[PDB]
């Protein structure tokens, strides 16, 4: 039960529960990339530590959507939580591509729910998207555009040369 | 008159001085709250402190708006504050209910200023409402909610020690 | 491919794999656990953290089984996530016999891979498990025991009440 | 003779005498691949860096190996130092190939050792055998590994190149 649900529809509360789902799903494939680059014969340790602060900033995104769900009286349900689609991952290229792929996709899925949040005329969902999300997305997004183009640039002849030099002079380790 | 007034419809500016009214009228039922709780025969200091942090609150609130009237164009106007709806609130568990109440009738009031708001095509007025009143409004019935529930709680056979408990252990006295 | 592997079996690797589901499960319980403490009507802030910081713990865990497995030249696979057992956790009680089956089941997964690693005469698997694994389970299982046996003698005649205090006087809010 | 002895074995004893001349055979070894590094037809500072700090290393080892002798009542007993398998180390590459190694061959003596201990029902050995010996030597061989998967692939098409980045990027000068 709640004592506190005003102007949240079902549809937007089903819909918080799958995007919950979508981050921690996101945050599994991020675990797994980050350690596939920690794998001996790959050791690449600034896609390791790249990767695995994208796998704690999703998860975060989860638990704030499963924070504003309760704010607003929604009731979390979680589901299972599907392993990743690769085992290996291969080029930091390969990688940074599946990424991206993996970002447009949870990018598609917060338009989707503020475009319910507008038809429900829901508007502190579309506040909450906004600056957590939404923002977040787009610069994430131009960053990992911003590296795959310097990856491509880097192939070059000479490939291991260049994902060496990526991941040594652009990939933080702080 | 006014050299600086676009896009701020007379529909907006007029529901702007009735949320005004609402809000100082929240001021002034939390006032009198708190100081029902600090009856020598009532005696539950921590919930004085509550409904007096929530009267302070709702007078910021209406200053806001009005802050927001003039940086529009809009003319504030005043009305007449009406009285409390009640001169003694019972038990702490009857002002959380009736605390919830007017927090609802606060919010629905704001969410039909912002769907005013959009069909005035008036993003200003969209931008403005989202932090400082929409989340903070969303915040504040999750809190009151989840002081319902503890409240209840500690009715069981023995309301009288619930009512102090709540009081001393859940409402802050810094 | 690796060149590190030395002394480490295809059947611990299997096990650690295994193992690091069976902890990514625990944690992925105790963030359900932890939201529904959090549910407006629950509203038990102590529990909320309580479930929460073993959430990340279990994590944590998972992490550590990780990196080692990359150590020692093992490749991590990934299996889906089963989602937590239940929606709805009951009250603080019916939560804590559930945290405590789950940390059982997770122990004796430990027990079983000391017990492989034993017979695969691994001793750094055994080093391994011995501080951040074994001693840790130990004392949480303690813990809990210990909070079993407050919250089984705070319910009496008055259940609500007992459920209250032990979330205000025993639970940390740090 | 000694008056202290308790639980150790003659073939404990013995073992640890032979794994002293091991780890100080490493260690001169290391000594003799950082100065072949520091030749100025050579000229790779950081190479010469991280092998001084391996020869450092595996003396520690032996010095800890004969405090723990000591402490258990064993007599150490030396014997020649053989010197190192090359004169000359050739590439980055080869010498990181030797160094793996070697230290596989010191890990697979001290799992001998600990296996040993197993069968004189020995376990202060297995204690002191754990962190300070196990632990190190798979995090060292697990950073070889890292180091020879990178060197690898910056041979590429240019391998004076990527044997001057490696040495450049990678390996710390601290």
């Amino acid at each position: 039960s709640s004592q506190i649900r005003q102007n949240y529809s079902t549809e937007v509360e089903a819909a918080v529960n799958r995007l919950v789902n979508l981050y921690l799903r996101a945050s599994y494939t991020y675990l797994s990339l980050g350690f596939y680059f920690d794998r001996d014969d790959v050791a690449l340790c600034g896609v390791c530590a790249f990767f695995h602060e994208l796998a704690e900033e999703k998860r975060e995104g989860a638990e704030r959507l499963l924070k504003m769900q309760n704010q607003r009286g929604g009731r979390a349900l979680f589901q299972d939580l599907q392993k990743p689609s690769q085992d290996e991952w291969g080029t930091t290229l390969d990688a940074m591509k599946a990424a991206i792929v993996l970002e447009k996709s949870l990018n598609q899925a917060l338009l989707d729910l503020h475009a319910l949040g507008s038809a429900q005329a829901d508007p502190h969902l579309c506040d909450f998207l906004e600056s957590h999300f939404l923002d977040e997305e787009v610069k994430l997004i131009k960053k990992m555009g911003d590296h795959l183009t310097n990856i491509q640039r880097l192939v070059g002849s000479q490939a291991g040369l260049g994902e060496y030099l990526f991941e040594r002079l652009t990939l933080k380790h702080d």
